[PDB]
């Protein structure tokens, strides 16, 4: 309680290790994308750089930084602050992206809903372009309950290693009928016809859980 | 929740199964034309290149992928899209196919109805040649009312496993009367006659359901 | 609706039947012709050859047709197409029967009325020969009245199990008189007549009803 | 018993080593921002001035003081008080700040709990700006618990040669379901569905300890 | 045994050193604040004359005196009277000070243990702003335990040269855990926790020992 740490050094200086060491193993053993984006993952040094970089980047403002000789003062989060899966990923070479480097994500309509919205610009300026995105409505209902930060309720479920359960949804029966046009009767049939309505009968059930490895088992 | 997926393979990369095992199994099971669509059925990575290659083909615009090293943008969808059942069987050798092997697909004439219709162009250029297609308005009416994508309505209920309850209706009775050429009397009958109109009378309904293996049970 | 049918077999793949039941009830329970058209009847697979073999002839041009391998795109019908009942019997060893072992049928001359014809050789090309039909304008009327196609609508009336009420007309009356050669008076009568003119009085009509089965009940 | 020393110099005369010299060797090996606070560590003035400037600052009134000719009486401390890590490092240029010199640390909103709080002025006046600081409540919890001087029990644990032990927790598994637009059947899957709810599953622990140089061992 | 000395003077007049050589060779060499306390240190008489201003002061009542002519009887001590070190330090100028011109020391609250006190006023007035002594108890149990006269016992021992050795105690680990707030999962981590309980484990012992000089060394 008298010979605290040294942070004379660039970037974060500290070991975030002192309380973190089990995310520190998990991301030791990471093949995704981003092994590399502390400049290694061999030495522990490299690990923080990639912490510090990540839960430390210019998100809003500058974070609480020094060495010794001077110190920056806090603007906004002193430590560190949790931040959305896409703030990095929104805008690349179109507008000012906060990595160069780092590739503008996805391609979807912005999220305005009737409640809740966004304010990272999702069209990317492509506005009446990037539309035909098929599960789109799985990230609005993520951005609408607050769960986790902004839009990471469903950006972390399929490229992550985190199981899932859930419960879908298909019911058994939905059918159909058939009119002649305006003749009929002891003909054996008309030489047309039309097609009108879809009726539903009967409903059905479905769950699925999923492993950290992606295998999918159905439990039916 | 650190320890993302690799992509850096050619195609689909992460896992579709995480949550849609279900559709796995159904499509593991199929003896259709597409068995061998992902180049194999007896691997999981066959299959996933099967839906890559289906849910995210050249429709309109590259989709979203990356190896790591680099991602390239997804420009109007980013993990998958539907697609019509014809937007691949639309044209083969004669325009520009979306698949060298891909089989264009039917003969109608173009669906242009007095409300909506469809940009594919179904003539294959053979406008004079292909219209006594019986079933023809069949389509029309599955694309008159949106209920799947485009023209899958009707497209999807004759070659899939799925069961259809319809209502059927023709008229009990057509008939007809006759008339003399301008002779007639006590002379048993003139030499020759004329035939003119055509009545109805009564009328009757029908409704039949067809199991998933084609089997036809009515309910007369 | 990832489980699509395999049309790897010839002919007719799919199953036909998957919405048309009631017809395939009735012709099950067919004694006419064309019960060995498709091969058989006790077997379902016979009946929907020979729904193929009638509904998907050689009619004008190669229908669609493929067998996983290859498929050969529809000319100017996908699925099916409906045929006049004379199509197939038109010609037979004289010149391009339809089907080898077709009967050529009927005989009359061709139906070339004031406003509309058609193309189907009905002379059989003895065109001096064939013309002492009766019923003939029956046809006529039929082809002139687009009811059925092309020449169903009488062809249809009296070959198959279609019940039809009519309405006859006769007159009730047709009668004449008579004159003599220059001489008459109080000679009784002269040794030879002369009679001329055939006049017509009072009308009288008639309706009939027929089943299925054939039986004339008339209601007089 | 008739010796006693001589406070005739400035600031801290006697030597606070009389009975604390294990506190001076750790400090004489600290590495430290503070090295130097004091003026010097290779001599042992400088490290007894810089006691005396660390536990006998301006911190509420003047402390007791002498020079033989005149002795100032202690005001509310007469040898030394203990002092939260923050008292110095609370306000730099905007106020008054303790030292010349000294950087105001950090950034967070001020600690108003529902029981107690801290008259220290957290947000440095950027009250609506220095809000997002992930580990915020960390300081909360150990001001709300008196175990160290005001806020140190947190403060002195990331920064300082502290070892520490915590539990972690994190629950197994959190998952969720689906459903559909009011369309759903035999039609495979509707064009669009929705998503709700999300469960949880079975409970994980761990803990973690570590050491004096930062190193992260977890016996998971 | 018939030649006693002469006490015609002021002050003490017998010499204090027929018994006491020791303390004077101690005293003779103090650079302590109380070098001038009588007069010089020079001269043999003005050390006695200290040794009277301090061992025969006016503390309850007059001390036994004369010159010869007269005699003052003694009230409560003839020759002299140990007195603590504090009863000169209690009060200065707010009060009625022992000595104009002796400051008034230190500022503590005034010492009500459950079994003993003092008389001496510590807190000078200013009973509510004189408390934040880190010291404090070592007075404290100096006044409990009866070793020096009232209040010595640890005033003597940071202001004189007393070699201490004192035996401190420090536990080796103080640790805490951590709590969700009521999500947790396969979400990675909650969006916040919440932190309870500080634990303890392993102890550890140090021992030290002062010299004259004051300097410290630990036998650790
Ligand atoms: C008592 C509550 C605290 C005071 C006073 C300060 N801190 Fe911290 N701190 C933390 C990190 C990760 C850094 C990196 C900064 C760098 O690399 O220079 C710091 C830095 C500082 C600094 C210097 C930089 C600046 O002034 O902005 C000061 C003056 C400072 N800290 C004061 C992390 C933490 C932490 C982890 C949860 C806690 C409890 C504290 N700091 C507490 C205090
Ligand atoms: C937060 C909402 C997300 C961000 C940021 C990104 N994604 Fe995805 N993603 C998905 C698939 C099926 C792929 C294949 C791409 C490939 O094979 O390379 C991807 C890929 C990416 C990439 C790299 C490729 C590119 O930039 O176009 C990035 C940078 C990326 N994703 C960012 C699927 C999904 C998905 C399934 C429903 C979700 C929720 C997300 N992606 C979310 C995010
Ligand atoms: C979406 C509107 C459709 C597409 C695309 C295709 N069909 Fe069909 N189909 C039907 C039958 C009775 C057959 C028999 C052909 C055989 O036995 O090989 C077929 C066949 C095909 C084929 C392969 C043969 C070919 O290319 O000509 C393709 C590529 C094909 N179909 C594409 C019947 C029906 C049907 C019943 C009313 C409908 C709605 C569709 N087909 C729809 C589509
Ligand atoms: C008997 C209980 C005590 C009396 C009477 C006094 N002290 Fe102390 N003291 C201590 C320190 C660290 C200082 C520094 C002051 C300086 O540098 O001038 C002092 C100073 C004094 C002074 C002169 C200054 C003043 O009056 O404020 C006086 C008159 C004085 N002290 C009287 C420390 C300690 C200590 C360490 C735990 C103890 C037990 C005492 N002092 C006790 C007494
Ligand atoms: C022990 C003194 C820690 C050190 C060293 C670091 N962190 Fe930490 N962190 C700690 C606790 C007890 C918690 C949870 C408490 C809470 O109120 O949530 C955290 C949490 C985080 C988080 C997420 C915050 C949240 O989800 O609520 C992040 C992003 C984080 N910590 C980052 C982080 C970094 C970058 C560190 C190195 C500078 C670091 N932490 C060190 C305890 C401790
Ligand atoms: C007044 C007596 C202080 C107390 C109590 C604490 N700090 Fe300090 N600090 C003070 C000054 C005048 C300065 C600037 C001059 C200097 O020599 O640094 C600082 C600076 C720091 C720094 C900056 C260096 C860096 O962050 O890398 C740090 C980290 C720092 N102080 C930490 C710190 C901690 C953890 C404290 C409580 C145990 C603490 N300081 C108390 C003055 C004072
Ligand atoms: C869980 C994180 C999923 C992963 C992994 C994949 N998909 Fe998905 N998909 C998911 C949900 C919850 C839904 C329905 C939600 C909705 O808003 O509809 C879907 C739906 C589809 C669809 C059809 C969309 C629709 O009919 O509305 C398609 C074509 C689809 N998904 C494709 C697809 C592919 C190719 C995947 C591998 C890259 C894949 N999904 C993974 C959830 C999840
Ligand atoms: C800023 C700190 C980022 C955050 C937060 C996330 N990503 Fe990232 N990403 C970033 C950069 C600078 C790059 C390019 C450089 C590199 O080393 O890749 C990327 C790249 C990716 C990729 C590309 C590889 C691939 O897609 O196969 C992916 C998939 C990716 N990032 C995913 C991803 C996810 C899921 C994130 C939230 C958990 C995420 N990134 C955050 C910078 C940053
Ligand atoms: C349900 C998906 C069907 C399947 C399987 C088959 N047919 Fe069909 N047919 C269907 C409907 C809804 C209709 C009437 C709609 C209309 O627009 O008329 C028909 C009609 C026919 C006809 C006559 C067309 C007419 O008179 O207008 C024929 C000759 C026909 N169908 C043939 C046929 C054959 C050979 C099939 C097996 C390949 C077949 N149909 C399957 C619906 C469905
Ligand atoms: C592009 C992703 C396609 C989609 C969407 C559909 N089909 Fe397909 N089909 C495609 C190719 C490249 C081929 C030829 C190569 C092969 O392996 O077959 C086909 C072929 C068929 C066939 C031929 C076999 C047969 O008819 O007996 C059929 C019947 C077929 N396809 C049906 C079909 C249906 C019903 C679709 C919508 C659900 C469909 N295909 C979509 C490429 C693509
Ligand atoms: C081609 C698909 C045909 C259609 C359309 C019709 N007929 Fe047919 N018919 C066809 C063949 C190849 C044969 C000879 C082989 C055989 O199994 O009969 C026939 C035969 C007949 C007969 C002969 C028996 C008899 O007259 O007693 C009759 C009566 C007959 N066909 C009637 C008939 C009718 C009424 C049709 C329209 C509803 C019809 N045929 C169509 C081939 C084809
Ligand atoms: C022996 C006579 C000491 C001298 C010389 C100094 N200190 Fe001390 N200190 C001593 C003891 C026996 C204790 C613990 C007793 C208690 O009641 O706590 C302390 C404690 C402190 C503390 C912390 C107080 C606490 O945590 O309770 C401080 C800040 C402190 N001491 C400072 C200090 C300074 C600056 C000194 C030089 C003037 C000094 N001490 C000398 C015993 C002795
Ligand atoms: C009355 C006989 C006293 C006794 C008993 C003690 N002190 Fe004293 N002290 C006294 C006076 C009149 C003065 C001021 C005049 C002077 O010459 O100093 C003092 C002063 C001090 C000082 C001030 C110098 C400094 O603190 O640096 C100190 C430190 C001091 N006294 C200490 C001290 C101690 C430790 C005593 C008990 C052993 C003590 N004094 C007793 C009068 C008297
Ligand atoms: C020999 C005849 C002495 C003369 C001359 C002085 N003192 Fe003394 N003193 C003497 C003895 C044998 C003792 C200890 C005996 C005992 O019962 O304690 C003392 C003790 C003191 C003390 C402290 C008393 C104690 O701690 O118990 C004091 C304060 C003291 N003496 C003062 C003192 C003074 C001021 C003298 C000059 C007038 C003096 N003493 C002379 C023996 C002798």
């Amino acid at each position: 309680q008298h010979m605290w740490y040294n942070i004379s050094g660039t970037g974060n200086n500290l070991p975030c290790e002192k309380c973190h060491a089990d995310v520190f193993a998990e991301f030791k053993n990471n093949p995704g994308a981003h092994k590399t984006i502390g400049g290694g993952t061999d030495t522990v040094e490299h690990i923080r750089a990639a912490c510090g970089e990540c839960h430390r980047t210019s998100v809003v403002g500058t974070f609480a930084s020094g060495d010794g000789t001077s110190a920056t003062p806090g603007q906004e989060a002193h430590a560190a602050a949790t931040i959305a899966c896409m703030a990095c990923h929104e805008f690349g070479p179109n507008g000012n992206a906060p990595y160069s480097g780092a590739p503008v994500a996805g391609g979807f309509d912005n999220v305005t809903t009737d409640t809740a919205s966004s304010p990272y610009n999702y069209d990317n300026g492509d506005t009446t372009y990037g539309t035909k995105e098929a599960h789109q409505t799985f990230i609005e209902r993520a951005v609408e309950d607050k769960t986790l930060i902004d839009s990471n309720e469903a950006c972390i479920a399929c490229h992550t290693y985190v199981p899932v359960k859930i419960n879908w949804t298909h019911k058994v029966s939905l059918e159909f009928n058939c009119t002649y046009e305006y003749n009929t009767g002891t003909s054996g049939v008309t030489t047309h016809y039309n097609v009108t309505n879809w009726t539903v009968n009967g409903t059905r059930y479905t769950t699925v859980f999923g492993n950290t490895t992606g295998n999918g088992s159905v439990n039916d």
